[PDB]
C-alpha cells in the first residue's frame, strides 16, 4: 500500500554520465560504448546563442577542442559529428558499464525517470511526463543540459530524453536521443511558445484507479456517463479527448478493481465539475496526470 | 529553475540489495562488506506472527537454512545473529561494491531516499521524509521488506531506515540499520498505534522559500508575525513549533531571497488560516513539508 511519485532506479544509467566541456561551455554526456552522446549548445558561446550556425560553430571545431570525462579518467575522443540537435563524439573505449540500451521516441502522455547531472555527476532522480505541448515539468538548472530522461524494462534502459533547454516561462524541452526535438523548438537563446498544454486524462483515471486499489474511495459515485458526454466535460476543463484505446488501456484497472471505465470517468466529471471540496486523494489536493496505466499496474504489483 | 521531489540517484545502494529467504519467508537484504543486515521477522511463519519469541526462533535456524542471493550469486553465509530487530548475517564474500557508508539515526523532520525492492531487485526509487511521529508515508508491498531508506554526502552513504513493517493504516514502520525501531513499533502483526502526526513547520517554510525562488510569489503578503503569535496559529492548524534553531536553519534561504523567516512565516500563517484558494505554489494544492531546508538548498544549488 502507498503511492509515490516513483522513479525507475538510476544505477546503469549513473554508470553512462560523463562531462563534456567545449571551450568554456561544460555539460553532461551519455556514454554507451564508444560513443558520447551530448547537445550540440556545448560548442556555443554567449555571443551566438541568440541564433547560432552549428554548421559553420562546428567547422571549427577539432576533436582535441571536445574533452571527455568520465569521473576522473580523460577520454581520448576521436570522432565527431552533428546528428540534428546532438554531438556523437566516437571516444577510444567503449563504456564497461554500458547497459542494454535502446533509443526511443516517447509519446506525449508517458513517463520517464530523469537522473539531473552537473558536470557529469548525478545529482538526483525524478519522475516526469511528457506533458501532451511537448515539455516537461522538470528541475533543471546551468549544467544540467545533457542530462537524460529513460525507462527500465528488466535490464533495459530506453533512453527517451535528453535536456537541452529552459523555456523562459519555465518548463523544459530537450531532444530524443537523434537529437530531434520534441515540440517546436529549436536549440536558440530565442522566447519560444510552448503550446497549450491540456491534462492527461487516461492517466489522471489510472491514478484516480490507484486510489482505489490504495483505499481512497470517496470520489466513487452513483453515476456512469458515456464517452461522448465524457469529452464534453474534459473539453471544457482542458483535459485530453478519451478515445476507445484509452478505454481499453484501463481494463486491466477496471478489471482488478470492478469498477467500469466508465463509471470511473463519472466520477472524474463530477471530479472536475465540483472539485476536491478540501478533499484529498492519495494526499494530494488535486488531480494527478503523471502516472500512466503502466506505472499503476506496475507500482501496485511491484515489477522490478 | 523548477522544483521536483528528487530522489538521491540510487546506483551505490542497488549494488548491496540482496535476496534472503528462511524457509518460505523472502525479503531483501543490506550487502555491505562481509555481513548482510535484514529485517528479523525473515525467520517468521504466519502462525507466530501475531506474538514471535524471535530468541526461540532465531535457536531452530542454522546458518544453512539462510539462504543469500545476489543477483545470480549464491553467497555462502558463515554466522548469523540478532541485534535488535535485524539479523546480521556473516557472509565469506565482502561486497565489491560497497559504497563508502555510515549507519545513522535520523530525526523526525529529516528525509531521505527509498530504494524499494522485491527479492533482491531495485524496482523504484523515491523521495520520503520520516514523519514526527516516526512513520513514513511510503509505497511498499509484499515482499519489500529490507527496503532501505539513505542520504548520500558526495560519495558517502547513509543508511537511516530499513523497511519492516505496514500498519493496518497505510503508513510504513521500521528501523535504523541498528535494528532499533524509530517510534513505539514493534516487529508483531499486531494494531499499533502510530501516534498523532504534525506538519514539518520548518520543512513547509523551506518549501515556500523555493516557491520564491521558482516564481510563484501569490502568497507573499504585507505583513510579519512573532515567533510566539506564529506558534498560536501553528497549534491550531496540527503543526509543529517552530524553534529559534528553525529560524537559524532557514537563515540561507532567508538571505538568499530577501524575506526575513519571519515575514515568510506570516505568509504561511495567512496561508493556513485562509487556505490556498484555488491556487497552487509550485504544482501543489497543499502545503508540502517534505522537502528540509538543505533539501531546498541543494536542489536550487545542484550539489552533485
Ligand atoms: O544551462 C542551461 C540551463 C538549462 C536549464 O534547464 N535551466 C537553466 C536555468 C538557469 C540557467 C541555465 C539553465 N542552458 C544552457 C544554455 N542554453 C542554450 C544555449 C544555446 C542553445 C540552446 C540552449 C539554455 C539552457
Ligand atoms: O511483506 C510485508 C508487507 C510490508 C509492507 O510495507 N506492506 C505490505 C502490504 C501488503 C502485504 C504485505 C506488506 N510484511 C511482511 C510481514 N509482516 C510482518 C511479519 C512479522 C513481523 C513484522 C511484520 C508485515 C510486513
Amino acid at each position: 500500500s502507498g503511492f509515490r511519485k516513483m522513479a525507475f532506479p538510476s544505477g546503469k544509467v549513473e554508470g553512462c554520465m560523463v562531462q563534456v566541456t567545449c571551450g568554456t561551455t561544460t555539460l553532461n554526456g551519455l556514454w554507451l560504448d564508444d560513443v558520447v552522446y551530448c547537445p550540440r549548445h556545448v560548442i556555443c558561446t554567449s555571443e551566438d546563442m541568440l541564433n547560432p550556425n552549428y554548421e559553420d560553430l562546428l567547422i571549427r571545431k577539432s576533436n582535441h577542442n571536445f574533452l571527455v570525462q568520465a569521473g576522473n579518467v580523460q577520454l581520448r575522443v576521436i570522432g565527431h559529428s552533428m546528428q540534428n540537435c546532438v554531438l556523437k563524439l566516437k571516444v577510444d573505449t567503449a563504456n564497461p558499464k554500458t547497459p542494454k540500451y535502446k533509443f526511443v521516441r516517447i509519446q506525449p502522455g508517458q513517463t520517464f525517470s530523469v537522473l539531473a547531472c552537473y558536470n557529469g555527476s548525478p545529482s538526483g532522480v525524478y519522475q516526469c511526463a511528457m506533458r501532451p505541448n511537448f515539455t516537461i515539468k522538470g528541475s533543471f538548472l546551468n549544467g544540467s543540459c545533457g542530462s537524460v530522461g529513460f525507462n527500465i524494462d528488466y535490464d533495459c534502459v530506453s533512453f527517451c530524453y535528453m535536456h537541452h533547454m529552459e523555456l523562459p516561462t519555465g518548463v523544459h524541452a530537450g531532444t530524443d536521443l537523434e537529437g530531434n526535438f520534441y515540440g517546436p523548438f529549436v536549440d536558440r537563446q530565442t522566447a519560444q511558445a510552448a503550446g497549450t498544454d491540456t491534462t492527461i486524462t487516461v492517466n489522471v483515471l489510472a491514478w484516480l484507479y490507484a486510489a482505489v486499489i490504495n483505499g481512497d474511495r470517496w470520489f466513487l459515485n452513483r453515476f456512469t456517463t458515456t464517452l461522448n458526454d465524457f469529452n464534453l466535460v474534459a473539453m471544457k476543463y482542458n483535459y485530453e479527448p478519451l478515445t476507445q484505446d484509452h478505454v481499453d488501456i484501463l481494463g486491466p484497472l477496471s478489471a482488478q478493481t470492478g469498477i467500469a471505465v466508465l463509471d470511473m470517468c463519472a466520477s472524474l466529471k463530477e471530479l472536475l465539475q465540483n472539485g476536491m471540496n478540501g478533499r484529498t486523494i492519495l494526499g494530494s489536493a488535486l488531480l494527478e496526470d503523471e502516472f500512466t496505466p503502466f506505472d499503476v499496474v506496475r507500482q501496485c504489483s511491484g515489477v522490478t
